[PDB]
């Protein structure tokens, strides 16, 4: 089938990870990516990455949301980056899957946005999955704002 899947969700706080959604999978059944050579960086890799590459560039958002570093951080993965909606100092990194368009991490940052815990290695992914079925609910309702048939 045709899902989706946050392949690492890193948060930050005040430049330094709050929370984390870090979990392998080997594509089983939303995105064809991690299974073998994708599942030996440490979320370290990520963090570091981010920290060293996204924090240094990072923004507090003025009118996108979720944007990705474009910078290739690293391969196999996407990474973006969205701040706190009123927290510049409580970041919201994603790391989806290369094969991951651009619009499910944009609804994980902000979805995670929807509820008021996602400050633990073991929290912000809940809402991640949590985002990630209502997400599709999304885009088969963004199919009827303003359209024929």
């Amino acid at each position: 089938m045709k899902r989706f899947n946050v392949s690492y969700v890193e948060v930050i706080k005040n430049g330094e990870t709050i929370s984390s959604c870090f979990q392998p999978f080997q594509k089983n059944e939303n995105y064809g990516t991690i299974t073998s050579a994708n599942e030996q960086i440490t979320p370290v890799i990520f963090h570091n990455l981010i920290m060293d590459m996204v924090l240094p560039k990072v923004v507090p958002i003025k009118g996108n949301k979720v944007t990705k570093m474009s910078m290739n951080l690293i391969d196999g993965f996407d990474c973006f980056y969205s701040t706190d909606d009123h927290d510049p100092k409580t970041v919201y990194v994603c790391f989806t899957l290369v094969d991951i368009p651009k619009i499910l991490p944009i609804r994980i940052l902000s979805g995670l946005q929807e509820y008021e815990s996602n400050a633990t290695n073991e929290l912000l992914s809940s809402h991640v999955g949590q985002i990630l079925d209502s997400f599709h609910e999304e885009l088969v309702e963004y199919r009827n704002q303003t359209l024929n048939s």
